[PDB]
């Protein structure tokens, strides 16, 4: 309730006609920080970086002013997406509002990239260092929770990006897997172009009491 975004993004929105903005809310339409789990049926990326990926980053930011002495590895945030290709421009918009809100007066979020294909190379200097917000594919991230590869003890921001798709492509299974990760509580955002059958059961087992936001 006392979040604010910074000047840059207050600046950009204002820009687009988007007037006082917080990251509970986009014109009294909520976000995922205000306290229910979501469905969004038919986003674009600039809707679900408002709703989820712009939000969560703040959320982070204000985690990192007080840590505990022992740290621990995050994610804070994750995002699962269907595919290799999306979740790397994914990961790159990330990466572009971090990059933009450390030069509002900061340090570095750092975003790591979980799928297939990642080099050796690519795979040290995404997960060592530290990780806020992580991209991932579902198959990859499974295999990385059950070798403890990855933890998501305090990760408690969950989006599940296009998720008639992954369920159409067969994740489901491995995605049911990855909620047993959880420790924890996680408010999480499913994120669809449609929304039939399939995909209703599928959210009544991910998620509880969600609000739904239907611009189809």
């Amino acid at each position: 309730k006392e979040m604010k975004f910074p000047a840059a993004i207050l600046r950009g929105l204002k820009k687009k006609g988007i007037h006082h903005p917080t990251p509970i809310q986009i014109q009294g339409i909520p976000t995922i920080l205000s306290g229910r789990d979501m469905i969004g049926i038919a986003f674009t990326g600039s809707g679900k970086t408002l709703v989820f990926t712009l939000p969560v980053i703040m959320f982070c930011l204000e985690q990192e002013k007080r840590l505990p002495f022992s740290k621990r590895e995050g994610p804070y945030g994750l995002i699962i997406c269907p595919s290799r290709e999306l979740a790397r421009q994914t990961h790159g918009i990330l990466e572009y509002y971090c990059r933009l809100l450390q030069e509002d007066s900061s340090p570095l979020l750092r975003c790591a990239l979980c799928i297939g294909g990642m080099s050796v190379k690519e795979q040290m200097e995404t997960i060592r260092h530290g990780v806020h917000m992580m991209v991932a594919t579902p198959g990859r991230l499974m295999d990385l929770l059950q070798k403890k590869m990855v933890s998501l003890d305090i990760c408690r921001y969950l989006a599940l990006d296009e998720a008639d798709r992954m369920i159409d492509m067969g994740f489901e299974g491995d995605i049911r897997t990855i909620f047993s990760y959880f420790k924890g509580q996680r408010q999480t955002l499913l994120f669809s172009a449609t929304m039939p059958k399939k995909i209703q059961n599928f959210a009544k087992s991910a998620l509880v009491k969600p609000v739904t936001i239907n611009v189809g």
